[PDB]
C-alpha cells in the first residue's frame, strides 16, 4: 500500500475489539503524548483488546520528520505514507487509516477515528458498543443529517462550487469522533476512488457511506458524542463517547480526575 511506517501489530493472531486511529499533525507530540498516557492507553476493557494507533503524513520539516522517526521507533503504534500532512489533506489521512484496516487489520470488530483533540471514554464506548448487537455495516458518532456547506470564504470549513457543487451535504457523522464496525473499512475503501472528492473527511466517508447504502444509526438512546464540547463532571464523563475542544493540560487533568474518583457513586 506504499506505507512508510506500519504499527507491529499481528491482527490476526489476536483480533482486537476496537481500534483507535488517532489524527493529529506532526509538531503535535504533546497532544500524542497526553494521549498514550490517558485513553489511548492499551488494555483490556471488560476482557477486550483496545488498541490506539496515530495517522500521520510527512511534512517538509527535516526537523520534524527526524522527531517522528525517533517516536515511531520509541511507541511502534504510527501509521504514515507519504502525502502532505496540512489540515485539507484529512480525507488522505483518514482514507489512509481505513487502508490500513483493510489490509491489516480486517478482524477488528470496531474502529473509532478520532482526532487530537478530544476526550473519549472508551469504557463506556465498549459497554455501549457490546449492547448494540450490531456487528456489520454499522457507523455511529453525532449525526450530521441536513448538513449544508459553508460558502463564507474565508471560513475554516469553506467549500466553493467547484469543489461540492449542491445545496446538501450526504449525512455525516462528525470527525471530532466516529465509530464503524471494521467490515466498513474495506468497503470505503473499495468505494473510494468513485466518489466525489471532498477536503473535509468526515463529508467524505458520509459520501463513501450513502453510496454504500449504509444508513447512520445513533449509538444509544442518549447523546455521547458531543463535537460542541461539555462543561466538565465525572459523573457526567463517566457517561459519554466523546467529548471535543480538550487540550492536553486539560485532557490529563480529566485523566486525573476519574482516576481519583474512581469507585464512587454517580446518581
Ligand atoms: O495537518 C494537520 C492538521 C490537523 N490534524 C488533526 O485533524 C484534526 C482536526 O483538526 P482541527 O481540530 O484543527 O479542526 P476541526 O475540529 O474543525 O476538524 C473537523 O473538520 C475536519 C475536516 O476534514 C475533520 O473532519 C475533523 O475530524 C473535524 F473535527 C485534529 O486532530 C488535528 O490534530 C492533522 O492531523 N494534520
Ligand atoms: C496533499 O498531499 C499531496 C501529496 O503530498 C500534495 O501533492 C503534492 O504536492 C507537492 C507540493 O506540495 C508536489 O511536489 C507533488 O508533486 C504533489 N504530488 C501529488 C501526489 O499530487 C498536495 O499538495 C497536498 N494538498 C494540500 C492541500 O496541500
Ligand atoms: C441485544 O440482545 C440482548 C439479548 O440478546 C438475546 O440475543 C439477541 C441476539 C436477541 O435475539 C435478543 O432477543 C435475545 O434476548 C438484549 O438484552 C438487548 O437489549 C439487545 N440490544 C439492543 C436491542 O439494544
Ligand atoms: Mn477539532
Amino acid at each position: 500500500g506504499n506505507f512508510l511506517k506500519l504499527p507491529d501489530t499481528d491482527c490476526r493472531q489476536t483480533p482486537p475489539f476496537l481500534v483507535l486511529l488517532v489524527t493529529s499533525s506532526h509538531k503535535q507530540l504533546a497532544e500524542r503524548m497526553a494521549i498514550r498516557q490517558t485513553w489511548g492507553k492499551e488494555r483490556m476493557v471488560k476482557g477486550k483488546q483496545l488498541k490506539t494507533f496515530f495517522l500521520l503524513g510527512t511534512t517538509s520539516s527535516a526537523a520534524e520528520t527526524k522527531e517522528v522517526d525517533q517516536e515511531s521507533q520509541r511507541h511502534g503504534d504510527i501509521i504514515q505514507k507519504d502525502f502532505l500532512d496540512v489540515y485539507y489533506n484529512l480525507t488522505l489521512k483518514t482514507m489512509m487509516g481505513i487502508e490500513w484496516v483493510h489490509r491489516f487489520c480486517p478482524q477488528a470488530a470496531f474502529v473509532m477515528k478520532t482526532d487530537s483533540d478530544m476526550f473519549i471514554n472508551v469504557d463506556y464506548l465498549t459497554e455501549l458498543l457490546l449492547k448494540k448487537n450490531r456487528t456489520t455495516r454499522f457507523f455511529t458518532g453525532f449525526l450530521k443529517l441536513n448538513e449544508f456547506p459553508i460558502r463564507q470564504p474565508f471560513s475554516k470549513w469553506f467549500v466553493s462550487k467547484s469543489e461540492y457543487p449542491w445545496d446538501r451535504y450526504p449525512p455525516f457523522c462528525s470527525g471530532t469522533g466516529y465509530v464503524f464496525s471494521g467490515d466498513v473499512a474495506s468497503q470505503v475503501y473499495n468505494v473510494s476512488k468513485s466518489v466525489p472528492y471532498i477536503k473535509l473527511e468526515d463529508v467524505f466517508v458520509g459520501l463513501c457511506l450513502e453510496r454504500l447504502n449504509i444508513r447512520l444509526e445513533e449509538l444509544h438512546s442518549q447523546p455521547t458524542f458531543f463535537p460542541g464540547g461539555l462543561r466538565f463532571s465525572v459523573c457526567l464523563f463517566r457517561r459519554i463517547v466523546a467529548c471535543h475542544f480538550i487540550k492536553p493540560r486539560t485532557l490529563l487533568d480529566y485523566w486525573q480526575a476519574l482516576e481519583n474518583s474512581r469507585g464512587e457513586d454517580c446518581p
